[PDB]
């Protein structure tokens, strides 16, 4: 008589299975066959549990884990209860400091491989051979919110990849936009305080829609470019799988001859680009604040590995000055029209972690963890970052020995004369702890730099100037990049940007700030400032109306790479559809629905007014995954409503609103047979409407129209029609 | 030419004003006249800012706070930039561990006074004289969610009062229900792990609606009473002002002769009892997750002092 | 061309070799063959160094480890120097908090085994089978001084043994005396502050000879018993090998039927008992403050394993009250005359650690780490200790996860639901982190208590009383134990005790304290108080002279087990002798000296006025280990001066004083041939003198007389004669 | 940060400056100072940018580094003049 169910339904299948199918589970039990050298190196610190006795941390078996030791069944607890003291103590000290920023984050394991050797341009060992597989750990994140904030907030996303290479750890620590907010790291804390909750009262959580953030923006137009991206649909992604990733700074590649090439790094999503819309995103933070962390986890269990393609923008040394902005200014993007992104290799994220604290929470990414073959530039934001990511570990992860924490451990050799941290794991046997040393024949030894397996050596850049605290004049341009961004966007994308600003700005309490931000917008584009100013109830003045727009960027009038939806590359594999059930589903409808979806890798969740089962018209038993309220349209890409006893749900508030919300958020909707009577609620015509798939029954045609709407991600053409619906 | 608006609309009135009326503000600038012995004792560690020079933590005035010191307007940052190192360092180490539980919480200052001497039943100095005013600090909280989780979750609320008495600090550390989940503290961590996010993936945040929590419940019926309260509208209050508070345990009062009387403590809301409904509460976590922290803050600025008996 | 010497004389032999013979070395390189399950379990965290590249902690090879990265061979250091930042950072954070007490300490690995199964009296698995070998780690220590204080101070010694058993870690955390200073742990900090340096100025280091300590003593006569031991030669041991060890508290043994037997634990030194004398000890703290740590290290490299025999005093439950002091009072000893010590097993300390910080500094001993088969009693000092040793780790070793630090890791299984410390090493795969849990079928499971491999369960002692803060009346006796101690001591031992008090008391500045301590001594023994009071220039009053001595202890007038030297058990194996060389040593003298010594395991160090070599009369080349000043008589057990060119050293200040100091500290001295002319300096007669071995040459007879003096440890009979010598 | 437990070590009594010290640095471990500034960043309009930068000057000025000319490449090399 043990407490597990007799039929074994406590324990999930060790098999790729869809979202909702099984309980979720630590990667090593859900996917024991997936391996790589990092994950196998972790074996020495994994701990199982089955068929083991419960014990104190010192090895003692425990007989009663239900009670304190007391003088009598009703007496005081005694101080000699060391079992209770240890158990409580450990609990008492469970928590460690959250990250200063990107505290909220979700990770996975995986690997990378280059498409071709890159030894022409860099000696980076991990890029030397397309047969060389490099294990990676990746953590995606928000920026502002605490470790327990929501996933779908309007924020920048972080995208950090730790490469466990054969010649050291390389950390690629990037974001989901190609620029940053600020130019010099010295104002880092200023900006971060400005967007972080306000100090007197700790409000708002994971939001920029407050007074101080915009106050800052309005006084530092350097921020405006990235603020643009934030306000766009870019700042509210569908999935960590459906965003682009950027290294932001220009770095250097260095080859075996010592030739430097400037580079900026990119991650390009094989899943394509896709993002939510605001109302959907905002309300989803309430309905499932773990939406991204969840979707990532499930996508992986489900076999839908997130894949990204590592690409380089490369710029030769003698081109440093050909662009009319500065390559070292991190608030400027390099348009792909001027420098295209060359795909170099690919990363696959193919297994979840076992313990979220152990592996995610404690991981330490730092951009200055580079390897031979790479080097820095004078980007004055990058310069700063170098300092901070080592420092902060000392209090986050408790000391200098954070590289000994399992997930952070290199997978190549590491030896030196560094001794003695807090929580030191390694026990050095070297008779010497210094060099030069004769007593251990100077081991371990320096290694001269070389083609492969060499010492690190910095590129010998010429430095000429005086010791000054002064912004480069070449950084003094703020508007042409925002403008470029804005004119690259589709019309509906621009409505969103407008509504983005209007919403945020409307929660700035001190109205003079609203005006000052509008004033900034005037310098970027007058359409934009008009639309926003209308929505805030502001009249642009004559002065403002006449403001000259900034120059084209190097003669560019737009760059299609900056739009999410310019050239849809939306991909349905991994997406999810809601199927609204009634007690009497027409089975051959449903057969055809699930069969079609399954063929293109699209997941379904069957929903009803309650849990349990319903039966088909042919007596197939249909298990319910959640109720209408339990799994709102927010959480799905489309809604399908098959035929049957429509009378069952026809007057159900929740089923109707499921459709109304779905419609307002521009999602595809498919109604078979009598389900078409739901058109009434969505105030649709009897003639039909684009984006509403309809028919006597679900067939070849019905499903294909639907899936094709899905390849378009959203039904943009619906926008004009949604303001009348009240959802 | 400074950056404040000419008409002075950056700076809030030092006056009781309604929610939305003014920008919110630190108590000592919004309500400088409100005092008590705790708040005045804090004077030695308060720091103002107006008409002061921006400096390093060591006292040095800063001339340019917009730049790292580099070799040339376009060169590398130098290690001799101690102004930048201190500024970043302090930022680097800003965060301290969140609470194991009740990490998400909202506070205020205030005071207490007894209606009548209680020396018949207890020698507690703070209850000895209805003229004795005791400064308090109170923190209300959720239980499960992190310090950056939502306010209007379906959880237990904490209700902690620090009394700064004349014969020592008395902490009254209670909840918004009159019982607890478990019987012996030895299973504390077990239950808390059961309701806290699941260890493999850190899901769900400030929710009990997951497998492990109910698994535990189902195997330990001792929990059922408090689980009842949680499931009721009690677990989704309107306002920290509109819930009851409980010490839960039976304690003792001890008087000057040494007579013990058993006691259980209560806070009764002069605002009365009021709670949201689920759909409203759940969606409100999305629309304004700082709803309680906000409402408390504003109610206070607004002169609507939360009072409890 | 590497920096090691061509002949390989940088690298020590992997062979048992005497003190001075070889450079010392990490256990795993000096004694690679010595093993045990703990030491082999450490393999996964050891790090070698030969034939490895020097790297950053992240794996990157370093090419130049001699320079910061600067703008120009003469420019500023750049913030992008991550190699320098990591290297300095790690150094910057090297140090962790020292122990509150016993901060100064020296350790080694080893093992224990029982002489016979003990299952009659306890189910302690480690005592179940004499074939069961249990790895141990032992740390000896002082109490008061910081981690960088001297070894040979007049203090209590700690003696802590961690047993890595098959059913959990058992920590035996004892001292070198059988009682403590205080009765209730609540006054722990008071006493420790009293003896620790004074708070205004941090003086004195590792000494009790100051105002506050004696002030405390004088006001809390509970301390007097242990203070007695401290003042005796017990408080200044020769070697960690030559002291007794005590668990102090009465504990319980619990067998398979649940029968409790009270027990007190002992370690009995197979090396026997031996201690220095004050002047020698005090001056040795200056000449070699690492004397004990060194002697231990070398003794081990040298094959002279320290061995101790674990013995129990056992007292049946129904005897609790037969003694006229309380078994639970930790300031009372159980005389071996009333309860003898039964030898139970043996421990061998047979290998040094590899890294002192890794293994010694970070180890965590805690007396409440017990196992099934053992349990506590209500000793109110013990009760306290239980609380403190878990707590203090949280800040010393940085968190709750200190059991994961390699040396502290159990060697049996350990599994539970404890999650997430700072610096968490273990990665839990259990789908559950709580119990009862159905989702992992409640694993790991509680284990009901049983004969072997059972859960821990406390002995179900009856508790009856009210919640009070009151010392037991049965503890209210302070003097009879001191008295017992004192009357067990030999006359010369008592001079030492007297001089102990007189010395300490003389550095108490406020004389009223001196008087009050004298007053306490009056209640113990009047001889003693007279002698001390004379030396402080105090006249005992009539009142004081008449004070009635305390009762015998259970009719005892002495107990020989309390004397160091009552029954000499002094053992020469491992001891060291100084041989004073001249440029023309008579080789057949020396041959015979070293040959004799070697036969009984006694080490020699050859000394001279300078380093290098001298040559024998037969042209054998004699390497010098240190100069006369370099290795003072303090550091050796005896002095031998062979024949030869005595003229060479005869007028040498240092060689003469070597002998004078040696003589004043009662050491054996042996002079052959013309070396007898040195008798002049030691103001010895021409007739001879006991303790000075002399002859025409070193032969069978000469050596044996010397070694026999050594088996007596010191020449006590010399005491009356030493006050005339001025050394 | 590890010896004295955090970034706020300047608040430890002996280390406390005796002149004024004000900035936008917030929140260490063991934070003693309670900042009342409505703002924790600059530029800020909501507290009229206080506390303010101070231009360098004869006395009571901002700190400014001596504008030494730097000319050389990024090398890890001991100056020959030190040999
Ligand atoms: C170039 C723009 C930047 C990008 C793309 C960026 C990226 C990130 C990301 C993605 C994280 C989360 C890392 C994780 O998952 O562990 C992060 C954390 C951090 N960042 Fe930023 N960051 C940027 C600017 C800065 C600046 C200017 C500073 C300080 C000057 C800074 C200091 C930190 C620190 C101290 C942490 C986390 C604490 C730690 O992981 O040790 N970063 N950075
Ligand atoms: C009787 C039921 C309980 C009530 C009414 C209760 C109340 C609370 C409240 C309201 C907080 C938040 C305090 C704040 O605002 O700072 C809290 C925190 C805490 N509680 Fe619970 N609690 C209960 C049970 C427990 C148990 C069984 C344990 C451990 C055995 C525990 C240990 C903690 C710790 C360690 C903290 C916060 C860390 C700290 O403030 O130092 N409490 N308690
Ligand atoms: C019964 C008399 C005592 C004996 C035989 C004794 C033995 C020792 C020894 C030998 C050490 C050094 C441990 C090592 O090498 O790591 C020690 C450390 C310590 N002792 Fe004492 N002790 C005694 C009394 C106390 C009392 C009364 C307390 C507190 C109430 C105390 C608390 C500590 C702490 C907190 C440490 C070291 C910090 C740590 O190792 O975690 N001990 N004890």
């Amino acid at each position: 008589d043990s407490l597990a169910p007799e039929d074994g339904s406590h324990r999930p299948a060790a098999e790729p299975t869809p979202p909702g199918a099984q309980p979720t589970a630590p990667g090593s039990l859900k996917a024991p066959d997936t391996r790589n050298e990092k994950l196998n190196s972790l074996e020495d610190v994994r701990k199982g549990s089955e068929n083991y006795a419960l014990t104190t941390n010192q090895g003692v078996r425990i007989a009663d884990d239900q009670n304190s030791l007391r003088a009598g069944s009703r007496g005081p607890t005694l101080l000699e209860d060391f079992i209770l003291r240890e158990k409580i103590t450990h609990f008492d000290h469970e928590r460690i400091p959250e990250r200063i920023v990107h505290a909220r984050g979700s990770a996975a394991h995986g690997y990378f491989q280059p498409y071709k050797s890159l030894s022409d341009i860099t000696k980076a060992d991990f890029l030397s051979d397309p047969n060389k597989i490099t294990p990676v750990f990746v953590r995606f994140s928000t920026v502002q919110g605490g470790a327990g904030s929501a996933d779908t907030v309007r924020d920048i996303r972080g995208f950090a990849t730790k490469f466990y290479t054969e010649e050291g750890i390389f950390d690629l620590v990037g974001n989901n936009t190609p620029i940053f907010f600020i130019q010099d790291a010295h104002k880092f804390p200023d900006f971060v305080h400005a967007v972080k909750p306000e100090p007197h009262w700790a409000i708002p959580q994971g939001q920029s829609a407050h007074d101080t953030f915009w106050d800052y923006v309005s006084l530092q137009p350097e921020t405006l470019h990235n603020v643009m991206w934030a306000m766009s649909d870019r700042g509210i992604p569908r999935s960590y799988r459906t965003m682009e990733g950027f290294g932001i700074h220009t770095f250097r590649l260095i080859n075996a001859e010592g030739k430097a090439t400037f580079v900026r790094f990119h991650w390009k999503p094989l899943a394509g680009k896709a993002s939510l819309v605001w109302d959907e995103a905002q309300k989803l933070t309430g309905r499932d604040p773990d939406f991204h962390r969840r979707e990532l986890w499930e996508a992986i269990e489900a076999g839908d590995f997130p894949e990204y393609e590592l690409g380089f923008q490369l710029i030769p040394e003698e081109d440093e000055f050909k662009f009319d902005f500065d390559l070292l200014d991190p608030t400027k993007l390099i348009p792909e029209e001027l420098v295209p992104v060359q795909r170099v290799g690919k990363m696959v994220l193919n297994r979840n972690p076992d313990n979220f604290f152990a592996e995610n929470e404690q991981a330490a990414f730092h951009p200055g963890h580079i390897v031979p073959g790479l080097d820095f530039t004078n980007d004055p934001l990058l310069q700063g970052r170098l300092f901070s990511y080592t420092d902060t570990q000392i209090s986050r992860l408790g000391g200098p020995n954070f590289h000994e924490i399992p997930i952070n451990r290199p997978t190549c050799p590491y030896h030196n004369f560094q001794r003695d941290g807090m929580h030191r794991m390694g026990i050095d046997t070297n008779p010497a702890n210094y060099e030069p040393n004769s007593i251990n024949d100077n081991w371990p030894r320096e290694t001269p730099p070389g083609p492969k397996r060499g010492g690190f050596e910095s590129y010998q850049e010429r430095v000429e100037g005086n010791k000054v605290r002064e912004r480069s004049p070449s950084f003094g341009e703020y508007y042409s990049h925002p403008r470029l961004f804005w004119l690259s966007q589709t019309p509906f994308e621009q409505r969103h940007i407008v509504d983005g600003f209007s919403f945020e700005l409307s929660k700035v309490v001190r109205p003079y700030i609203r005006e000052r931000v509008v004033d900034q917008l005037a310098h970027i584009d007058l359409t934009l400032a008009q639309a926003v100013a209308k929505n805030l109830g502001i009249e642009l003045t004559d002065d403002q109306l006449n403001i000259t727009p900034p120059p084209d960027v190097n003669g560019l009038k737009k760059d299609p790479s900056l739009s999410l939806y310019a050239i849809p590359d939306g991909d349905v594999k991994g997406r999810v559809v809601a199927i609204l059930l009634n007690d009497e589903v027409r089975s051959a409808d449903l057969l055809a629905i699930l069969k079609a979806l399954k063929a293109k890798g699209v997941h379904a969740k069957l929903l009803y007014s309650r849990m349990g089962e319903v039966t088909a018209d042919d007596g197939t038993v249909l298990p319910i995954a959640a109720t209408f309220a339990g799994a709102p349209s927010l959480t799905v890409d489309a809604v399908i409503v098959p035929c049957g006893n429509i009378a069952d749900i026809a007057d159900n508030g929740d089923a109707n609103y499921y459709l109304m919300e779905a419609y307002k958020h521009l999602k595809p909707i498919a109604l078979a047979g009598d389900a078409r009577k739901f058109k009434a609620t969505i105030k649709i015509a009897d003639q039909g409407e684009e984006g509403i798939v309809e028919a006597d029954s679900a067939d070849g045609s019905f499903m294909d129209e639907l899936l094709t709407l899905m390849a378009a991600h959203r039904v943009w053409s619906r926008i004009p029609k949604i303001d009348k619906i009240p959802a």
